[PDB]
């Protein structure tokens, strides 16, 4: 939430990453492209929190802020021209499904299921 600012913004965003620089491979990668100031981002973030609640350690959620330079090429590489551009990638980053527009937990979650989310088999059984 809105605290610290330095490197603790993701206190509500679990399974998420600041940038691909922090993101890794193996676990399927979901890229949501967002401008600096965007309300729809927050709405989808909390939805993502719900998804992460039902899916601990399986995929990574990359918040692709248009605030940086890397997301210029990143944007076009993943067909991002509207916020939020949600592109669903499988384990190695196979761009399977892009969706430009807001969604909900169920629908996001179903698309992950459509990718496969194969890796991420590090989930505590209890």
């Amino acid at each position: 939430m809105s605290l610290e600012g330095i490197k603790q913004i993701n206190f509500q965003s679990i399974n998420v990453v600041e940038n691909l620089e922090e993101a890794k491979e193996g676990i399927p990668t979901i890229i949501m492209f967002k401008t600096d100031t965007c309300p729809y981002c927050v709405e989808m973030q909390k939805e993502l929190s719900y998804v992460s609640k039902e899916r601990e350690g399986k995929f990574n959620i990359y918040y692709a802020r248009l605030e940086e330079e890397k997301n210029i090429d990143l944007a076009y590489k993943y067909d991002a021209n509207i916020v939020p551009t949600t592109v669903f990638l499988d384990k190695e980053g196979n761009k399977f499904y892009v969706h430009q527009g807001l969604m909900r937990k169920n629908n996001i979650e179903t698309i992950l299921n459509s990718l496969g989310v194969k890796e991420g088999h590090h989930h505590h059984h209890h």
